[PDB]
């Protein structure tokens, strides 16, 4: 199976690089 649970605590990582 998988966790796509992480897939709700991706973002502040993608975020940081949104704007650095």
């Amino acid at each position: 199976k998988l966790k796509l649970f992480k897939k709700i605590g991706i973002g502040k990582f993608l975020h940081s690089a949104k704007k650095f």
